[PDB]
């Protein structure tokens, strides 16, 4: 029992703290960071002892007056690293009076790296054995703390004439593992592997990561190795639920919220998509979602992409440019083609913009020299003409001194929804060939006087 | 020409920076991170020309007002890898503002990857061909940045007056057009130069060289090395008297031998005590080898290595094959052990895996209700038992209750030597007093005895003796 959270970035005051109140589980990272004028009374009686798990990672950055983590986090038990800082699970920097982490609970990293450096009180650190919490301690940057710069007696909980804590090897020497002067660390017998045990050293079940309450039973873990679903740990999740975040098992109607609340009012919030059993925020490469039945399917020829230029505007004047719109079939925005020369040009431009089917402004061709068609837009179909250039142009043909093709209208349909026509100075290009646009793309009559130029359309050409 | 200077680490301002002023090589990394207050003011006048070469790592995160690196370190050259932050060579991370690499000298990545991640303004990335640059391009982790979308609007020399003046290409399907930054193109040389550089006018440097040179075909112009440096010239391997040092220059034995008593002087923990191998000067002995300590040379082992185990408060209890685990490699236990095996699979060849390479014990031995044991041959390695500490009543080894022992150790075979204390046997029926009576002999502790510290009645009293 209890509640799941997202992740939260709080800092400069403790206020939104107490957002993590009710979290068993946060669905994401925690950020603590830049808290100046904090002192040890505001931490004092401060503690979230529901939180057992993070999926992604703690990082806790200049946080002043927190001595330790003892009974913020007191039963904080996995940290999954589903997502990383870089590739760090756990970081605490510059922690300034921090003096113990006492994370007396933290059994299991399940991916990433632990980076704990210039903590200048802070002990408790040579008695933390973190090969029985990370698989790799290789990458751990464990420096510039009190403890390697001073004596630290790091004092255990033990008898006068023992020591209760469990003892580890470094290399040859037998240490005794504590987080405290109140805490021993966890040590579980070896054939428990990651799973955890009970205090007299049964193994939790094989489902169960970190701990448990009792042995062997897969309704009594602290937490999942696998999947959580309904108070139990699965090692998948059964039909007819799906793999939700990497942890945890939702039905159809949960996918389906989100995707409906989302598509909705649009943060940063994606529209859930079904793919491999998976209830995930986007379809992969190759495969799109247009059904009801949310469910990613291989792409029938090139997978659709809509691209919003925040700029409003884009110019390509480059086959490098022409690149950055590789893959498009909407453009959300306007185009302005002013292309001086180039290698492969017809081709390169064809596989870059070739599967535009619909330009939601306008599109400017101007001083394109190297251009002989616009066939290269292969699949543009419609363009809208919700934003013009000015004197509410909609399609503007400027200064193009080989231009003798717009589209081949015996077999291209082009539809133009709002604005005029502009054509000057194209001096290879036939009225005709203007007049033919006219007409396929419903723009007949819009024009006004000196829009279409008469004597500089087609008089370097023979026309008809 | 100017100075090797150490890794460095800088954070929070600017002045340290300038420590770099003279480097021509940083032995060592190069981190610049957490500047939350610089401004792009502070970096437009900022430029270490001299720099061209970083023998482990760059790495850049959250340097606030830092557009571009073209100005600050325009001829670096080469980033060797010789050790990595994680994998990688080259990481750019978090850099708000960073708009362009620039690195526009930067010709070779000699070992390790490129990650350049969350860089919100960070573009001129589809133009570079890392194929130049590094050999394997298969793990560089280059995501969200300003280059995922659509509109980073790179534009390369040339490109406003109709030309492609950088040597483009297509890698697989991809045109990439070769260019750093709007007014730098990438360099690339004839292929006939393979790694090693060219002049301007396309003449191959020298084999021994890396990425460029000033002149063609002499070893004493480039402008870095493929293998070693040695005075003022580019070598395959470092000549007598000198030693291989952090895989680019060759160096001498005092030089080695400087750093290994400033390190062993000053432990403070930024260090390692550099020892000989192979005609290299390095951080530590590799396994299998120990350092030899008058000339700093590591000398292999004979059989595994030393490793001395000191005992938690001087004691153990191995009472299972996994408590006897976690003393495999030891050769020296320092302290005292306790045996008491019940039960349990292949016990001998088990227990002689995990303790047979012990040698001596300082404190005593004690065997005690180890119904299992029939031998303590697995022991295969024992020779001394000091007596240090003992066990109440003066006891250096102690056998209690062991109702299958039938043999301590061969003692056609096996020699122990117990230094102080003495022995207790009782209980053990299946045991014959000769082997007691052998092993005194043996060990030298032959009228140490008092009467009731081996019993005449419960040792061997249920064997043919
Ligand atoms: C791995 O995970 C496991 C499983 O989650 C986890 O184990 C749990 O650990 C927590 C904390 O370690 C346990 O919760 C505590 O239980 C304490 C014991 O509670 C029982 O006895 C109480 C009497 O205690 C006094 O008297 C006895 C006898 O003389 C003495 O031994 C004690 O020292 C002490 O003086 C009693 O109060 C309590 O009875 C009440 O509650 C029960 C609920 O079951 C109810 O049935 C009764 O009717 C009655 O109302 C119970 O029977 C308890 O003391 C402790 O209390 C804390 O909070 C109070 C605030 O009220 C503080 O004053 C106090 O300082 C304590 O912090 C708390 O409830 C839990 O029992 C474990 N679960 C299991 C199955 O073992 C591990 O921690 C994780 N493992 C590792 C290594 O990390
Ligand atoms: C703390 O607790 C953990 C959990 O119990 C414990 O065990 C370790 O578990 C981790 C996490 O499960 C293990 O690491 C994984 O290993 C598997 C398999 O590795 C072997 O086989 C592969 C080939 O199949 C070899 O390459 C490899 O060398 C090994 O031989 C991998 O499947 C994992 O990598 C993928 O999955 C991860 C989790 O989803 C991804 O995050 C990761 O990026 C990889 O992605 C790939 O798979 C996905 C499908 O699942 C797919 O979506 C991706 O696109 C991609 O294809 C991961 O490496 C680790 O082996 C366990 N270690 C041990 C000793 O068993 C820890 O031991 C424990 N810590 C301690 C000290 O107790
Ligand atoms: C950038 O510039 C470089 C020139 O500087 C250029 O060439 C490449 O140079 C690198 C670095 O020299 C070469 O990488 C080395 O390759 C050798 C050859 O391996 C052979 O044998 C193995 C084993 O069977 C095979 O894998 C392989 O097929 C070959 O037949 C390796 O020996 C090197 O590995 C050692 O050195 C590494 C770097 O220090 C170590 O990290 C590694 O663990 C190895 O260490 C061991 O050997 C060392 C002796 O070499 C010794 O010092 C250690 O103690 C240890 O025992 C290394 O991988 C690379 O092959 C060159 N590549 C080419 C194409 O020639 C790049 O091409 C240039 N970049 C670009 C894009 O132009
Ligand atoms: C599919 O799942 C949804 C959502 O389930 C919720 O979130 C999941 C990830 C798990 O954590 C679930 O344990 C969690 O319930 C189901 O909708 C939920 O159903 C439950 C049970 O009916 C609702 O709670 C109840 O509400 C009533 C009246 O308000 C109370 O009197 C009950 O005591 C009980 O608390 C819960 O409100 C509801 N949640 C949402 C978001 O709608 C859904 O039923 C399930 N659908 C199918 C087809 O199985
Ligand atoms: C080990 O090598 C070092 C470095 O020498 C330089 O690098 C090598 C790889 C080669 O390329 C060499 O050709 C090159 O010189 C030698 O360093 C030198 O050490 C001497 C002795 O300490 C320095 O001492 C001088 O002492 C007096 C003090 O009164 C002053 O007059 C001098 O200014 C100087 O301090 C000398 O400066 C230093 N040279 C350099 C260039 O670093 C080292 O001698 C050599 N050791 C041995 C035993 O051969
Ligand atoms: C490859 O390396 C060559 C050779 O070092 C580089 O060319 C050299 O560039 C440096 C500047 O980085 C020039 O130095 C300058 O000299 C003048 C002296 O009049 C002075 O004004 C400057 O302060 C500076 O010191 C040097 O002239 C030049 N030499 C040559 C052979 O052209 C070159 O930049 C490297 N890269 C490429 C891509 O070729
Ligand atoms: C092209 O996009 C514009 C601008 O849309 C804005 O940013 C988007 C990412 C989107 O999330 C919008 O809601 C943003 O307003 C669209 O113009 C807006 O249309 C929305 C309806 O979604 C409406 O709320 C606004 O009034 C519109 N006006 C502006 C300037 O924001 C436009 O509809 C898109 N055109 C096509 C054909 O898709
Ligand atoms: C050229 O296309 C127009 C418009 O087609 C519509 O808009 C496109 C962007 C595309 O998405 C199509 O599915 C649309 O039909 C044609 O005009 C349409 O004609 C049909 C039948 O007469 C009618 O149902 C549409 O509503 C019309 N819309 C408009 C704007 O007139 C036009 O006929 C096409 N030319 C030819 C000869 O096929
Ligand atoms: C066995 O070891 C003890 C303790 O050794 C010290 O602590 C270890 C963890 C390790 O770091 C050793 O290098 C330390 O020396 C020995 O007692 C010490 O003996 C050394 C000489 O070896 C002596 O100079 C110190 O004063 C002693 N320190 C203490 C804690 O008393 C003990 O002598 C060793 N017994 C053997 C194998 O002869
Ligand atoms: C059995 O060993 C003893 C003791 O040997 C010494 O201690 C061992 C742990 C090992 O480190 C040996 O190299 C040591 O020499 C032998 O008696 C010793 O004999 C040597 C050589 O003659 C002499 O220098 C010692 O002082 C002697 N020590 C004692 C206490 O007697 C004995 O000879 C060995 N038996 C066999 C099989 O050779
Ligand atoms: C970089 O080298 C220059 C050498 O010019 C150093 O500047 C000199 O510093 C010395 C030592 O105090 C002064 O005596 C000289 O007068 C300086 N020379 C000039 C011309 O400025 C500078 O110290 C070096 N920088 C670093 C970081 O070491
Ligand atoms: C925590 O739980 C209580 C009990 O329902 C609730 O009223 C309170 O508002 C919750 N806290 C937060 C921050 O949601
Ligand atoms: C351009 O369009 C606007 C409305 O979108 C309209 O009010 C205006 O009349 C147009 N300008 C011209 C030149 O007619
Ligand atoms: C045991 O040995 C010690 C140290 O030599 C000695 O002082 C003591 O008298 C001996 N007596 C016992 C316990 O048999
Ligand atoms: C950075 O330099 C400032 C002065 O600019 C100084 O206050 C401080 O000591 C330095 N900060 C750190 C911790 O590097």
């Amino acid at each position: 029992p209890g509640e799941v959270c997202p992740g939260m970035d709080i800092r400069n005051n403790l206020t939104r703290l107490h957002e993590l109140e009710n979290c068993s589980v946060i669905e994401g990272h925690l950020q603590i960071l830049l808290m100046f004028k904090t002192r040890p009374e505001d931490f004092r009686d401060l503690s979230f002892p529901k939180l057992i798990m993070i999926t992604d990672y703690l990082l806790l950055f200049r946080v002043y007056g927190l001595e330790s983590l003892k009974d913020l986090f007191p039963n904080l038990t996995v940290i999954r690293g589903s997502r990383l800082f870089f590739n760090y699970a756990l970081v605490i920097f510059e922690m300034v009076h921090l003096k113990e982490l006492g994370l007396y609970n933290l059994m299991n990293i399940t991916r990433g790296s632990v980076r704990i450096e210039k903590n200048n009180e802070l002990c408790y650190l040579a008695t933390i054995d973190w090969s029985r919490i990370l698989d790799s301690v290789e990458d751990n940057h464990i420096v510039l703390n009190k403890d390697d710069n001073e004596e630290c007696g790091d004092i255990c909980p033990g008898t006068a004439k023992g020591t209760n804590c469990p003892a580890t090897v470094i290399n040859g020497q037998f240490v005794e593992r504590c987080w405290t002067h109140s805490h021993c660390q966890k040590v579980c017998p070896t054939i428990c592997k990651s799973h955890g045990c009970t205090a007299e050293g049964l193994c939790c079940h094989s489902e169960c990561l970190g701990n448990c309450s009792q042995p062997d039973d897969p309704t009594k873990c602290v937490a999942c190795r696998n999947f959580y679903l309904d108070g139990r740990c699965v090692e998948t999740c059964p039909p007819p639920y799906y793999h939700f975040q990497d942890w945890r098992c939702v039905n159809f109607s949960f996918c389906q919220d989100l995707h409906h609340k989302c598509k909705n009012s649009r943060r940063g919030c994606h529209q859930y998509v079904i793919h491999n059993n998976k209830c995930i925020p986007e379809c992969p490469s190759g495969y799109t979602m247009n059904s009801s039945n949310l469910l990613c399917t291989p792409c029938l020829g090139p997978c659709p992409k809509v691209c919003h230029l925040l700029e409003g505007e884009k110019t390509i004047d480059s086959v490098t440019s022409a690149q950055e719109l590789r893959g498009c079939t909407v453009i959300n925005g306007s185009l302005i083609i002013n292309i001086r020369g180039g290698n492969n040009l017809a081709a390169e431009l064809e596989a870059n913009l070739g599967l535009i089917e619909e330009i939601s402004g306008y599109l400017k061709i101007r001083r394109s020299y190297a251009l002989v068609s616009l066939s290269f837009f292969r699949k543009l179909r419609l363009i809208r003409g919700e934003t013009l250039e000015i004197g509410n142009y909609s399609f503007y043909a400027l200064d193009n001194q080989n231009l003798r093709q717009l589209w081949d209208w015996s077999k291209h349909n082009l539809t133009i929804t709002q604005g005029k026509l502009f054509f000057h100075y194209n001096p290879k290009l036939c009225l005709s060939e203007i007049h033919k646009m006219e007409e396929v793309s419903g723009t007949k009559g819009r024009q006004e006087r000196n829009d279409i130029a008469l004597k500089t359309n087609g008089d370097k050409a023979s026309c008809e």
